[PDB]
């Protein structure tokens, strides 16, 4: 357990799906990392390739040369593979090599016995990586240090936000910020459609809904407000806001959306 | 009628308030112009003075005067006030002076019948100025010119985004950008309370409702995609997403939002 | 490897289903009657002859003159079907199940090998616009498959899934058209109560619907996007839109294909 | 009499609904694109150039050129075109509207004459599965009437109607196939709630919806009836009705189509 060099560590990408892309793009353009300190392994497509040799990235034949070069390797291949993808390459992860996952739903505990031990970090992040707004938490392992923890928060600081949380908050992190944003393209959705019921062209009505809750959540994100208190700043007296924000209440608006989380974090536990 | 001159025109606010400031400090961050070129009048606050000053903007002691040196007058009083506010000024207002209005719920009808003239162009913010992130639009009076405008979008684009639209959707557009904020800022608490339901920390439930709506709102400006493409990029088969979906759909979530907006627009139309 | 220009065709199992293929193969000249086998009924037995199919009276024989076995028996009958003809049903045989709800794991264990190919269609079969799904056992070839997309193109769309996914697809496909029959009817319904008259009220509801989802299937667009083209600012479409978001129209439909999936998979 | 075989077809206004008329009417072979001249967009030039039509400058000479003249424009430019083109209206050729919202009685007023028909199609015109309707002016006479159903029939189904039912077929044919985007993608979404892949839920539930409405126009029989057909004893099918039925499905499509028909009469 010797310290990762926090300026010139190189990262290896097993699984080189979209969500390793974004931490590869978004790591190489914030300056964390240049491409040449970045490995993948590529076996069947030559589109993946492409996408990342087109960011200057060097892709091997094989999952083992690409640990071998590493001293930080994330595994992002789909969950249901990754057992198996650990245990192969279970020889070459040696204890000097920082580990991360970012597979939804495999607890810290599993991904510890198939590596043979407990440098390990679990991230899960969210679809809004791609823009850079991801909302990802991580989760350490037993025999993570500090400094691993701040290299991660530094390295996924670059596709977003990245929050520290016991691995045991997971299955209803998934339903909040995993499951979340579809709740919100259904609320962007009916905005428009709302605006289009009330007169506006089509085209209009979506610009505003999408911005509209962009700065709202921006105003949150910044404010530093409770969301209490930024409602009551918009809530004129007798005025239009409180009559939208009264028919979402006589609706139970609130506990819809609720509900939603509660069942999303239901199902991530059932799915184990 | 003369073209107001693009690189050295001054600008005048008539109205301090918040979203006065927002627009001075952005247009004067950006370089749209120097503090130097820009006019308002305070006459209770010294507070309001303060904030102006305090980025170089010279305070003067009558409206009138304000007016004598802009080439561009911006109104940003009280919408209640407005109308008194302008037949006060209205022999200073002439028509080598492009006017700009702010206030909510005052159509560009009346804007010109009370300035008498046609050289007037009204804009709609929202709450998400404050952060940059507004939601705008405007509507050009009879006689405002397509430089007129642009000036205006250049003006502006400090504070947030800026759409055109008729002066006829302006009700509807105080239902969906106006007041839609508000609706955001209960969804935001109520996806924080549902991760509390679901077992989570208060505090990481809340940073990561914020930020989950933030992406997910970032997604749909910046991917070209329809919010419907974007939801089925997020829902697995049988996972969790579609769960929450599924809540959703169960209560109608949708037709609670367009009721929303169709009830503001309606308020907004009533308050005349 | 099947003879992709000269196989001859067996049925096993001459109800609508089989005749429904058998005439969409012959109309679309995939096959011609001559090149088709199938074996009490003489309603049935004239069904088949008038499009110029023979009928022989076993089973044994359609499976020995045959290259591809189609079994559309109903589905409790299957197994003893196929046990009593599992001596014929040799390797070079490739057969095909349509029976609703039988897993391809034991249609390999009843015919003792897994040259096997399962096809779940629906009802619009009859108007050559079913929507099929299949899935290969594990000694289907992908020649065996395009074999048979080339067989049920031929009545309608086919899209290829894992076995596990059928029960859903039953809630979904199987189900579906029933959905969109009380749809059609309430549509009418809806049109005379805005003082339309019946016949051409419920004419409209059935073209209306058509032309619709032949939008949707041609379009390359997403539905969302469909239901934006033609909702206008303020307009007619988007006041009835309204009033289906009001009530969860949506949640109502996804409830009833959960619920039909469910069902499905509790009838095993 | 308009000449059955030989006429010339004038469109003025130069949208999507004329084009897709065009090309239909093409395709099938009622018209060659010789016989079609059109007269805001040097794009939409491109695409009737881009099928053999030629486009003039003038709405006029398309006029002067055209036996039958077809009005596509948007409704509130439409009077004045017609005012416009008045002198050239002579009573020999005929008259169409398919402009949203305008009745007989004004386009009448406005030509002089009563040689006009009204059209009301809908947006499945450009796959050519429109659901369309129309109602004849006072001297519009049977051949006028046979001569547009030739046409119509070339981008879909048409039928006849009183002018005073154009409100409540706004609400059906008009406004309903929003109706089926959303039903489309609200059972791709109870597919994918039940497990399956989005693109084969998809999929499926495009094809599902298009092979039912078309057993509905096909068949002869009553939806109802069809739904019987479909819903086996204690099944999949009608468990997935009865959902529906718990929710009053039938009533929430009722509603849209009378709200939407109230939205048309309101908007005059
Ligand atoms: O609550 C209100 O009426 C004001 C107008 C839109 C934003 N807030
Ligand atoms: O739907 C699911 O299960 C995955 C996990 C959260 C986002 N999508
Ligand atoms: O939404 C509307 O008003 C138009 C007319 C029917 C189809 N779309
Ligand atoms: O209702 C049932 O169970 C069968 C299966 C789908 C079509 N009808």
């Amino acid at each position: 357990i010797i310290p990762i060099p926090a300026d010139s560590y190189t990262l290896g990408f097993i699984g080189a799906g979209k969500m390793a892309e974004s931490i590869a793009k978004g790591a190489v353009r914030s300056g964390v990392l240049s491409p040449s300190r970045i490995k993948t392994a590529i076996h069947s497509n030559p589109a993946r390739r492409t996408a990342f040799e087109s960011i200057g990235i060097t892709v091997l034949s094989s999952n083992d040369d690409v640990v071998r070069d590493s001293n930080v390797v994330v595994f992002s291949v789909k969950p249901q593979l990754l057992k198996d993808v650990v245990l192969k390459l279970k020889p070459l992860l040696t204890k000097d090599k920082l580990l991360v996952s970012v597979a939804a739903g495999i607890k810290m505990k599993d991904l510890q016995e198939w590596a043979g031990h407990e440098r390990f970090i679990r991230v899960m992040p969210n679809t809004a990586a791609t823009v850079g707004e991801a909302a990802s938490v991580m989760s350490l392992g037993g025999a993570a240090t500090e400094e691993d923890a701040n290299l991660i928060s530094q390295l996924f600081g670059s596709i977003g936000k990245i929050w520290k949380a016991d691995d045991k908050y997971f299955d209803a992190i998934t339903g909040l910020s995993g499951s979340g944003p579809a709740y919100i393209y259904l609320a962007i959705e009916a905005l428009a459609d709302g605006g289009v019921a009330a007169g506006l062209p089509r085209d209009l009505a979506l610009s505003l809904a999408s911005q509209t809750v962009l700065g709202a959540a921006s105003m949150a994100t910044q404010s530093g407000k409770h969301p209490g208190q930024l409602k009551d700043d918009v809530t004129s007296p007798g005025g239009t806001t409180i009559a939208g924000v009264h028919e979402l209440e006589k609706a139970g608006f609130r506990g819809i959306l609720m509900n939603a989380v509660v069942a999303a974090a239901k199902r991530s536990q059932e799915l184990s």
